């Protein structure tokens, strides 16, 4: 499973790339930046994408036109966790079992 970590600040990028240099890391700040990134990874063969400090409305849009699974980061534990499993999604927040 492929995954890409996206950050809003360069600081987070250095920390991410340092934690997992073997993995794909791309820092985006503007709409044009992310665009060039999505295409870059799209050609390489991406599967997932974990953005940190990024707006959901932004990732949501691109994700739709990207045809991939988008994930948002809330804490450092979420970054290592998401990447750890790489590919593993269950169901929506709201459950249903009667």
């Amino acid at each position: 499973g492929r995954v890409v970590v996206v950050v809003t600040s360069e600081q987070v990028k250095e920390e991410v790339r340092k934690k997992f240099p073997q993995v794909e890391v791309r820092v985006v700040t503007t709409e044009e930046d992310a665009k060039q990134v999505v295409k870059e990874v799209q050609k390489k063969g991406v599967q997932k994408v974990v953005v940190v400090g990024v707006s959901e409305k932004v990732v949501q849009k691109v994700k739709q036109e990207a045809n991939v699974q988008v994930y948002r980061v809330t804490s450092n534990d979420e970054v290592e966790q998401v990447v750890k499993d790489v590919k593993g999604s269950g169901l929506e927040h709201h459950h249903h079992h009667h």
